[PDB]
């Protein structure tokens, strides 16, 4: 596990709407 | 497992509906 | 499992829709 | 299993829709 | 098991419609 | 087992349509 | 089982029609 | 775990909507 | 776990809505 | 075997049709 | 079965119309 | 150019040395 | 022009070293 | 040139050594 | 010209090394 | 020239080493 | 050329040794 | 020249050694 | 020239060793 | 030449060794 | 030369080995 | 020279030897 990266996730909805809005910029000169 | 990289999801929706939106913009010079 | 790369994911929808919107820009100059 | 790659996905819909939409660009020079 | 890549999916639907949407662009000089 | 690549699929569909999209270009100098 | 490469796919479509498209193009100099 | 990055999340909702907002900007000259 | 960095969220949500609304704006010349 | 390469198909349609599309180019030089 | 090649496949159509469209180039210098 | 991000940058350095030192951690919950 | 992004950097360097160093880090759950 | 990306680099190097140094995590759940 | 996408570099070291050192990681659930 | 991807590099190295370094991870689920 | 990708490098080293280090992962569900 | 795609590479070695190191993985399901 | 795919490659060494190194996966399902 | 493909490579090598080194695998299910 | 597929290779080695290595498969179902 | 194929290669080797290691396996169902 030196360089283990270990990613859980659990998900249950009823009669539901997921929105994960992201928006990112990343310009380096 | 040294360099293991363990992910897990579980998904279950009933009547749903999933919007994940991702907008990502990366140059380097 | 030393360079193992485990992916496990269950899905189950009853009169769903999925969505997954991803933009992704990368020039490295 | 030392380059072991496991991957497992398991899909049920009823009257349902799916739509992954991906953008990559990836030009180095 | 030492270079074994193992890839399981179990798809069913009933009335339903699939849309896998990819682009990708790779050059490398 | 030891160069091993197994991959298992499984599809049933009643009044379906499967959409697989997929555009890659690679070239390398 | 050292080299061997195992593929099994079943399919089923009752009324249904299969669209997998793909572009690919791999030019190394 | 030297270089280990453990994330792990649990979701239930029962009729709801998640609404997560981010706007990130980010140019080094 | 010299450089672990452990994150752990556990979320449950009975009729409910999250709103998390975030803006960030970095430039450095 | 050792070399052995199984491949299984079972193919069943009712009044469907099948469109495999495949673009492939590989020049080295 | 030491360099053995097992293909199987079973086919089965009613009112129905195959079209596997395949194009491949392949020059090594 | 209604989304249109134009960035430009001029380098020039005679017997110099650029020292770019930007650290950045951004975690939400 | 609507969505261009055009990018340009001219680079001239005699007996010169650049080192741009970045660390970002974002998650979000 | 509607999604036209336009990048140009000129680069010119006499005795030296370029050490672009970038470190980038992003996880969204 | 509409989704054109034109890269030009020029490179010319005399008794000259280039490191180029990218690190990117990214994981959506 | 609408979708035309136009790419020139011009390299010319005297006594000279070129490392170009890149590290790239990308699972969408 | 209305498709047209059109990619040109022209290379010339005396005693020299290119090192392209390129690792790229891309799995999707 | 609607869908041409024209390579050109001209290489001139003296004593040199060429090392392009590529890696790709991509698995859509 | 409609469908012309032209690709012209000139090579000239003198005491030396080319190593193309290259590893492509892709299983699309 | 409408569907021409034209390839021209020469080679001329005074104590060398050639190794271009490919890997390549694709199944579509 | 409307269907004309013209390759030209012109090959001259003194005390030299070729060794053009290639690993392919492509298996469509 | 509508259907032409024309295939020219000059070869001339002292004290040489030439190793073209090829593998092709192509299964279409």
């Amino acid at each position: 596990h030196s360089q283990g990266t270990f990613t859980s996730d659990y998900s249950k909805y009823l009669d539901s709407r997921r929105a994960q809005d992201f928006v990112q910029w990343l310009m380096n000169t």
